[PDB]
């Protein structure tokens, strides 16, 4: 009956965006990887490509799917018959900006927001700076699911 | 069965603590609000006045129930075979020294949390504030459910 | 008693939020001025941006809309006044907000006021309404009457 | 044209950061009033307080000083103003603020406008510079030097 | 030549403190961890005891030292033939507060604040809320050092 | 032997900027201001000419040189036998993106972070607003170095 989006562009997934998902499928009875594309940037990942590196590495969730979306994230929660959106959060800053997506999406849809602190060793983690060290060469197989690593240098090369 | 707890002193319960209820019940199986009994600080309400207001403002949410509680607030869940807990936020200071209580509470007893983000209409109302304003004359009363405000009126006489 | 505030920014639109500070901005001092950046890739022309605030201002007799360029610091300065007044969300805010703050004083004398922002305007941008009514959201409660439909009319 | 604001604080002692607040707030209203709290464990007396204040804003002809209790939404209107004015120096500080600007602003329709601190002290505060000077700190540079001697009295 | 002092309460010393002590040691010459004591309100722990579970988790640090103070953290620092402070910081929040005591002490005596980023693992562990948390029986083990965790259990007990 | 890197595009370099230096050189043997060459966004001035800014503007600290860097930090500081970065912070909201980047640092390469607060009399000065607000006729002569002024001024004519 319960359910929950876990939102993103996950452009590559990390490891962070994996620890949300296992916090958000062990309290909900399904959840829904939404994977946000903008129709107008490409990212270096295709939608495919995002979908598969997701899958791979949440084989073990089996109560967790991934489909692909744009537009207002509250009409891809909404035309599921769930109201609630699972987001992860590092920092405070985080918090503040999020804040004001989280009011106008109860605003505009009456969908809900949850939040969930970052497990501490992911916390400086994110798909761009993952990205952006590689790109100069940084070590990040840490960081990233085996799915991901591996194809983003390959990506990069 | 999915379930969290809602945890606090609720001295009184506001409208903030209220909305967050509501928002918790509408997406999980169950609901317990805490009631944190403290030993050495008393407030201006006993455990059971507080538990009374909080059972009267939540009547219509028939999954959520409302105990007292003590000590290490990880064992109160985990006792009820719980391991969730749901708070409310207003503000990015609140999220970095909630951050801290959420990663050592997942750390020492694997229970997760969850925040949701305060109706914009109750982001300045505490029961700290709505305590001090009301001491001294101030009209709180758009800011607490019906039946407090009334109790709060009484305790001030 | 020649009291008098500037109340600056790009406004497209401008949103029941910037509503808000230029209606206490009008209620603490004798002349508001609210200045309409000129920065040309907006929704709406400098026109307007001018004329939305005008239509919603009417019951506001000491605030005037005028547009500007360049330093803010000379608009207010032109003017005869030295303050700006400024509506704040977060702590985020005001440390950037700050920042520009420090330096106008320094450049030219001029101080800033910062008002919280209303409660139930705590979340209203004119960037996120203009995305939200882009994918038909519904943002009529967060508008004044009159910029809504205008909004309406660009999209349609 | 009767603007005035209200600048409270517990001002125990003021400080060179208070002051500026103050100088800034005279300038833009015609009317300003200093507040200074009975809120009975501080250093100065209320009177000592209100001393100090009027002795470092002697040049400041529109402003004048008064000991206040509870409410302070109630200061503020029973003296015909709605507006408070108040110095900040982080986004820390204007959180707390916010969330009390906004219950006075619901309460009493009593407006609150924040001023960024002067860089030069934005590390200066009451209980910094009293525990700094008990342990032979020198602060001479961030206190009126009225202010500083009697400090020094205090102590010693 | 270069120095810095590592100054708090240590009361106890916990992991991210050791993290701090053994970065500083590794860029500056000399290390002096202060243990600043408030002689009107004890601790949980002696001085003596501070001192000796910071010794015995920094035994392979050559070029550091513990030494006791109180009064003034720069008198402390200067009386050392030294003008640097190095302290680690968790958040945006620490580092407003923490900017406002380093500001203020380059301007009495002219010292230097150098603050480090905490380790990720160690971002939520503070000597208070171990203490806390340890207080009403949470497992605090793997927070503290080990010549730490049960001394404080001992002192709990 | 101590060191740090000084990283930053300087472009051009503020007081603030130099404030931080200065404290750098007072506390670690060597310093190297390393001067971001960036292919992609260009600015106001050359790396050499920022360069030369630098290098009149710290003539009398004699254990600090400049140099032009390209690529991963991490590389760089590693290449001249360093591992310690030093950076400027002006808030919080700072504090929190650099933190992220500090343990990332870290992380990849073992290279730690000293961050220094500002100087309060630059705690407004960033090159972005220097150049906007003298780009428009405001007078920054108080916020820069007098070379770096006088050479501004000769790019805005
Ligand atoms: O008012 C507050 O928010 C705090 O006092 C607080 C924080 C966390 C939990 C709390 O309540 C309980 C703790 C332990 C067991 C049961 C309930 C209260
Ligand atoms: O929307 C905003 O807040 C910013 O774009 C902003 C900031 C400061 C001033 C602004 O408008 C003017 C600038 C210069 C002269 C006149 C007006 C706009
Ligand atoms: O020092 C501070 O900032 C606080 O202690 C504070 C906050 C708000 C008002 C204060 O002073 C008054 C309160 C009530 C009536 C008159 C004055 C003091
Ligand atoms: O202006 C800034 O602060 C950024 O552009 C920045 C951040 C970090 C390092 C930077 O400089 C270098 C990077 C790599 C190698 C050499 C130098 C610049």
């Amino acid at each position: 009956m319960t359910g929950a989006v876990c939102p993103g562009s996950f452009d590559p997934v990390t490891l962070g965006h994996l620890d949300v998902f296992e916090r958000a499928a062990a309290q909900f009875d399904e959840v829904i990887v939404a994977v946000l594309i903008n129709p107008n940037k490409a990212g270096m990942f295709t939608v495919d490509e995002r979908i598969e590196m997701i899958r791979e590495s949440t084989a073990d969730l089996p109560n967790l799917r991934v489909e692909s979306g744009q537009g207002l994230l509250v009409d891809f929660v909404r035309e599921r018959g769930l109201n609630a959106i699972v987001k992860g959060l590092r920092t405070g800053t985080d918090f503040e900006y999020e804040l004001q997506m989280a009011q106008m999406n109860k605003h505009i849809a009456g969908v809900d927001t949850f939040f969930v602190a970052t497990a501490p060793a992911y916390s400086f983690v994110s798909s761009s700076l993952a990205k952006e060290v590689a790109t100069y060469g940084g070590d990040v197989s840490a960081l990233l699911p085996a799915s991901v690593h591996q194809r983003l240098l390959g990506k990069l090369r």
